[PDB]
C-alpha cells in the first residue's frame, strides 16, 4: 500500500513565548491541502504574510533559523519544524502572532505532543522523499555537515565544548530508534559565560531554566537535572532535524555534523539542492523496498 502524504486531523493551538524576543506569542497549526509542505504565517500583520518553510527562504542563521521575505520574519524554526518532521507532517500551515515561535520548554516533546493529541490525516497523495545518491559536504574551519547515501533515515552528530559540564557524540537510526522517546524532549541550552553578551544584543530574552538547560561554570543551573545522559549531542541532533525538514521533503540518507550549527547545516542544504545529481525525489507506491 502507496506511503501517503499527511497533513493535520484538526486545529491546534498553543501560547508561549520567544526564546530570543522574549516577546509572548500565540500558536495555531492548521492542515493544510496536498503539496503544501509547511508554511508559516504572521497573522499579527495585514495582509498576513506567509513564508515556506523552504531552504530558499531562510535569512539570517546568526543564533537559531530564521525565515525571511521582504521586511518579514519567523525566527526560531528549528524546534517545531523538527517536530513535523520526526512525525512525518508534509502539509500545514503554522499562525503565528509574533516574529518568533515560541520556545515552549525549550525541546520538541510538546510540539510533537500537540500535534499527536490533534492527530495526524492521511492524503490521497503519494509522499515525496529526497533520496540522496552521493555523498555532498560543506566545510568552514574545523566545522563539517556531510550528507551520505544510506537506505533510511540516520543522524548523527559530534560537538567539542571544552566545558567541565562535557568532561558528545551521538547516532540515531531512525528505523531502529524512536525520535519521540529519544530525541523530541531534548531541551535547548546556553551558557552563563555567553548570556551577558547575549542580552546586551537583545537575544535569549526569554530563556530561562523554564526552556533551557543554563550552563554555568560549575554546573547546570537547573535544579530537576537532565532528561538524557547526553541532552546536548541530541539536542543538536534535534536541531538538525528540523534544519534539514527545509529541503521540504522527508529525507532517505544519513546527515553527519562535526561541530555544525544553523548557520553550516543551511549551507549543506544549499550544496544539496545546487548538486542536481546528488539526489533524486522518489515516492512509495509499492512500499515494500521502502525503509
Ligand atoms: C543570573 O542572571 C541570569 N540567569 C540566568 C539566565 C538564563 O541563562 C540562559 C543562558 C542561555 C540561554 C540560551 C538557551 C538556548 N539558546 C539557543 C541554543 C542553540 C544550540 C539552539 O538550540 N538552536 O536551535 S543555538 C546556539 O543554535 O541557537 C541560546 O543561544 C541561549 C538561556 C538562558 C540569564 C541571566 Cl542574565
Ligand atoms: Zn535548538
Amino acid at each position: 500500500s502507496m506511503i501517503k502524504q499527511r497533513t493535520l486531523k484538526n486545529i491546534i493551538r498553543a501560547t508561549g513565548v520567544g526564546l530570543h524576543s522574549g516577546e509572548k506569542v500565540y500558536l495555531t497549526l492548521k492542515p493544510a491541502p496536498v503539496d503544501t509542505g509547511i508554511v508559516f504565517c504572521r497573522t499579527d500583520l495585514d495582509p498576513v504574510v506567509e513564508i515556506p518553510a523552504r531552504a530558499e527562504n531562510v535569512g539570517e542563521t546568526t543564533m537559531s533559523t530564521t525565515l525571511v521575505k521582504g521586511d518579514v520574519k519567523v525566527d526560531t524554526v528549528e524546534h517545531l519544524l523538527s517536530a513535523m518532521a520526526g512525525l512525518g507532517i508534509d502539509n500545514a500551515y503554522v499562525e503565528l502572532s509574533a516574529s518568533e515561535v515560541p520556545i515552549m520548554d525549550g525541546s520538541a516533546g510538546p510540539f510533537v505532543f500537540l500535534i499527536q493529541s490533534a492527530g495526524l490525516q492521511e492524503q490521497e497523495a503519494a509522499k515525496k522523499f529526497i533520496r540522496i545518491k552521493r555523498e555532498v559536504s560543506v566545510e568552514e574551519g574545523d566545522k563539517r555537515a556531510v550528507f551520505v547515501p544510506f537506505d533510511g533515515f540516520k543522524v548523527s552528530f559530534e560537538i567539542d565544548f571544552d566545558h567541565p559540564v562535557f568532561r558528545q557524540q551521538a547516532s540515531v537510526d531512525f528505523s531502529s530508534t524512536s525520535f519521540v522517546k529519544e530525541v523530541s524532549r531534548a531541551r535547548t541550552f546556553g551558557f552563563m559565560r555567553d548570556i551577558e553578551y547575549l542580552r546586551s544584543q537583545n537575544l535569549a530574552l526569554g530563556g530561562s531554566v523554564e526552556n533551557a538547560i543554563v550552563v554555568d561554570e560549575n554546573r547546570v543551573l537547573n535544579e530537576d537535572g537532565l532528561r538524557y545522559e547526553d541532552e546536548f549531542v541530541k539536542h543538536k541532533i534535534l536541531d538538525a532535524i528540523g534544519d534539514l525538514y527545509l529541503l521540504g521533503n522527508s529525507l532517505i540518507g544519513e546527515f553527519r555534523g562535526f561541530k555544525s550549527g544553523h548557520a553550516l547545516n543551511n549551507q549543506l542544504l544549499r550544496t544539496l539542492i545546487a548538486d542536481k545529481d546528488a539526489w533524486e525525489v522518489v515516492t512509495f507506491e509499492d512500499a515494500r523496498t521502502a525503509p
